[PDB]
């Protein structure tokens, strides 16, 4: 392994992070080694945080400015001069800390100035502070509310739901409240939404909103709404294909089936209409190898910020460059980007490690190993998680240490294909006897098992219903998790394709319910 030394001669990155992170939870950084360190770390957040904060646990961060202000409490605080006394009204817990005679007193301070506090203040000398706030219709002190505490659930009439959409807070609340079946009251009083009012995200989820309450018209609305507004095609098909469940106006579907991009909506609407199957690129360098070490993490961590900080022009001398056998998943990274996400990569790297397990298997494998990495042998993710097959370190201790008891293991295997392609197989295995639906196993391995099974065991979650197998898709309560199920899904469908082993996509919607 690299000494910290080492490490700090190299660039930030998630690569070195990774390395820092490594050492660290060997306990092989000293309190001198880890002092001049977090002006080396490229992303200071998660477990390399708390790693080294039980090292150098950070005084900061209090504005030097309001430091006086930090000094009162619920007590003193009518002692506080004026910014002061600004500054702590700020938390709700605070507010909700104070006794009533305080907050009267206070509120009258602020009536002038700031009736967002004197709305707050007066709030909690009730025993329920968000009705005072809705009849206020102070939208601001709603989303304080929200953020304070999730329980608060009441009825809002017409007028205040068509101000909540006008709020940065409001579309992760609306995702938040209908993906997790809370707060019933909101999310029924948000069917009175004008589609007007709302775009992109919001009014999608808003039209899964108005599925649920069965209200198909208003979805209809919210869904076409979605689709006029979303920036990416991906998502304006996820929108048109529910506008033609909803209607089954023609026009729409054939708009869902010339789509431009490949997703499973558009595969779907192609084999309803009998459009033919996409056009799948085709790469075969003839050139065998360059210099590149495929199996350095660093150097993947440098051509990989040449690629995105890189013209249209800077590319066309990459691409070139890694026009070979040995860098194909490179040369297919440029290109993809090179093209402008026009045209479908689907490249099937180190095949021999693949070649003879069934043609189904393979396909899951290509479909995982695509969305996790592209196929990047030295691919690490925010989270540490390592190669093709994007596995997280314990994981892939427990599988090479203990299950297939590989000799010498270390964790940087991973970045091995015939390592990445044989665990995966192995995981994938697991998964798929438990799970059957590669949809299901994809959900799984992406937010692990006990997650999925809960889900499947709900009463409205893949279960029958006018709407299923879609709606659910759409409800499944890990975001991370419910693009991905969408994206791994249509990698199948599409490797199935290009091994000679075609599934129509209607079969595995079929075998969901
Ligand atoms: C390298 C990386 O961060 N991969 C992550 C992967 O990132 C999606 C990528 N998507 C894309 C898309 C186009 C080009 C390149 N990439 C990537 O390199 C990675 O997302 C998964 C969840 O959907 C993560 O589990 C996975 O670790």
């Amino acid at each position: 392994q690299y000494s910290i030394e080492k490490l700090k001669k190299e660039e930030n990155s998630l690569a070195k992070d990774y390395y820092i992170y490594r050492l660290l939870e060997k306990n092989k950084i000293s309190k001198k080694d880890a002092q001049d360190l977090n002006s080396h770390i490229f992303r200071y957040i998660g477990k390399i945080k708390s790693e080294l904060e039980k090292i150098i646990p950070l005084k900061p961060y209090i504005n030097p400015k309001y430091a006086k202000c930090y000094t009162y409490t619920a007590n003193t605080i009518l002692d506080a001069n004026l910014t002061c006394q600004s500054v702590r009204l700020n938390s709700l817990v605070f507010i909700a800390s104070l006794n009533s005679k305080d907050r009267t007193t206070l509120a009258q301070t602020f009536k002038n100035q700031r009736p967002d506090l004197t709305n707050l203040l007066l709030a909690f000398n009730t025993s329920d502070p968000m009705s005072y706030i809705v009849q206020k219709e102070d939208i601001n002190g709603f989303f304080k509310l929200y953020n304070y505490s999730k329980k608060y659930d009441l009825d809002l009439n017409t007028s205040l739901v068509n101000k909540l959409p006008n709020h940065i807070g409001f579309k992760d609340f609306a995702q938040n409240i209908i993906i997790k079946k809370e707060n019933p009251k909101f999310r029924h009083s948000m069917l009175e939404i004008n589609p007007e009012n709302v775009s992109e995200d919001s009014a999608f989820y808003l039209g899964v909103n108005a599925l649920t309450y069965d209200k198909t018209e208003l979805a209809y609305d919210f869904f076409k709404k979605a689709a006029q507004s979303f920036k990416s095609q991906s998502n304006k098909d996820n929108a048109i294909f529910w506008m033609w469940l909803i209607k089954n106006n023609e026009e729409d579907l054939k708009t869902l089936s010339q789509s431009s991009s490949l997703n499973i909506y558009s595969l779907y609407a192609k084999e309803l209409t009998n459009t033919p199957f996409p056009k799948i690129e085709s790469l075969n360098p003839s050139k065998k190898k360059n210099n590149f070490n495929m199996q350095d993490p660093f150097a993947w961590q440098k051509i990989n910020k040449q690629i995105r900080d890189a013209n249209a022009s800077q590319l066309d001398v990459l691409a070139k460059e890694f026009d070979t056998q040995e860098t194909l998943p490179i040369y297919a990274y440029i290109l993809e980007r090179k093209n402008n996400f026009k045209k479908h990569y689907f490249i099937m790297p180190y095949y021999d490690n693949i070649k003879d397990y069934n043609k189904t298997r393979q396909a899951l494998i290509l479909a995982i190993a695509r969305q996790e990495s592209r196929f990047i042998p030295t691919a690490i993710s925010v989270s540490y998680a390592l190669g093709m097959m994007q596995f997280m370190p314990f994981l892939a201790n427990h599988i090479g240490e203990k299950e297939l008891k590989i000799p010498n293991f270390d964790q940087d295997f991973m970045f091995k294909p015939e390592i990445a392609y044989y665990f995966g197989n192995y995981h994938l295995n697991y998964l798929e006897s438990r799970l059957k639906s590669p949809l299901f196993v994809a959900y799984a391995y992406n937010g692990g098992i006990g997650f999925t099974n809960r889900m499947l065991a709900r009463n409205d979650m893949f279960k029958t219903g006018k709407f299923e197998p879609f709606l659910s898709m759409e409800l499944v309560p890990y975001q991370e998790s419910r693009i991905y199920g969408k994206k791994v899904l249509a990698n199948y469908i599409v490797y199935r394709h290009l091994l000679n082993d075609s599934i129509k996509i209607s079969d595995i919607f079929e075998n969901l319910i």
